[PDB]
């Protein structure tokens, strides 16, 4: 109510995931190094609002999600439950393990799981036909919100698609190994259309499936969260949202 | 929420609300997406329930001469509601005043008209013609867009169009030929689905949330913030649309 963001020093969560954020690791200094999607947010926000900030990245790379063995946390979650940073500037995907533990923004991107494949020859319909079957290895990226909503979906066969997977490391990783062929990669819509824009030989294995949303990451009780729900809804509804996305997400295709 | 008792503003909204005006008591008059939704989260949270329809049967809208509310905003400001438990969407007027929990369904500004072969492209087009009529329903949301929107033609539209006084007032001057109803899209979707004379005038244009409204500092946020994401996660929100939606 009272306290607001005039004067505060902010310390933002996040990670290089194109075209959401780009991180240059050379001829930069701080924030200068981050471009993207949601690093125009991020700008305005500070404009209108009044803060500086900085981008704090995990030293694990990862997303986050919830050990069962060890009930901790990781990843960019877990650097926000233990105050390395005040909120989680990325395209964070809202599922209930993280509701648990954080609180989310007002949401700005509808988003579903996708599936995709390269190879030739006999393909996929439907992702839950991989266990049947040993033509195509196939995967999730570990302590990331697919492999969370396979792992806690409550036909158990999704589950056997994760532990029966490859643990990719990380995007780049991910997108190596599919390119590599005889591979399928399960993970995010908007993710995939943006970067295997230019994969001629990369198809669809069904439909998106699973509804979620794109947020920012709040800790519990945060001062911060009424203003900036308040302000990423006005984002939305001036249009500036869209108008991001067509700026930064990729065009054409030479396919 | 364990027996607590919660005040729901809602008003008749197909497909997310239908209000039997007889034949019925208490909470068993309602039916509809939003219903189903409530009854999972009284079983699942433990509260009991009642529904308080306003008395202006408006959803609500900021009066800018007056600088007060009306509808279920009003109520919900009031304290005659503890929570707005209908398709409320998510507006910055609206936002001002009160919270919306986690939203559960993406929603645009659609325009429709009847009669085959429309030459209208786009619903601004209408200011520099005389053939069709037009309108908004007053006090809800598509009004409060256009008249807030960039674009000043937008509050040109809703000035010198028809105030419509609610969604069976709107589709009756719809169906009535050269009148162009602009509102939001699944409303229409469902509404229009038998009207094969009814169609498109442009491109959907605005992005918006339905979600619930809720008071500032309500002790009930989180706990209803986290129950729709998990209806949402575990795909109760579309089996819902599927089941009442047409079709
Ligand atoms: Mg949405």
């Amino acid at each position: 109510g009272s306290k607001n963001l005039i004067g505060r020093h902010l310390r933002l969560g996040s990670v290089e995931e194109q075209p959401f954020m780009f991180f240059a690791t050379e001829g930069c200094e701080g924030n200068d190094c981050w471009s993207g999607m949601v690093n125009d947010m991020v700008v305005k926000l500070s404009e209108d609002l009044g803060f500086t900030y900085e981008y704090i990245q995990p030293d694990d790379r990862k997303f986050g999600a919830l050990n069962k063995t060890t009930n901790e946390w990781n990843g960019m979650i877990r650097d926000l439950l233990d105050d390395k940073t005040d909120m989680i500037a990325i395209d964070l995907s809202t599922n209930s393990a993280r509701k648990s533990a954080i609180d989310y923004s007002f949401p700005f991107m509808d988003a579903g799981i996708k599936a995709v494949v390269k190879g030739e020859g006999t393909t996929l319909n439907q992702v839950l036909e991989l266990l049947d079957q040993d033509k195509y290895k196939w995967g999730v990226i570990g302590s990331r919100h697919p492999e969370t909503l396979l792992k806690t979906h409550r036909d158990s066969r999704y589950s056997r698609l994760v532990d029966e997977g490859v643990e990719l490391k990380d995007l780049n990783h991910a997108i190596e190994t599919l390119r590599g062929g005889l591979f399928v990669f399960i993970d995010e819509g908007p993710v995939l259309a943006h970067n295997l824009i230019s994969d001629c030989d990369v198809f669809s294995v069904g439909e998106e499936f699973q509804s979620f949303e794109y947020a920012f990451g709040l800790p519990k009780d945060s001062p911060y969260k009424s203003l900036i729900d308040s302000h990423l809804l006005k984002f939305r509804e001036e249009g500036f949202i869209d108008i991001l996305w067509e700026k930064w997400s990729s065009g054409n295709s030479v396919c």
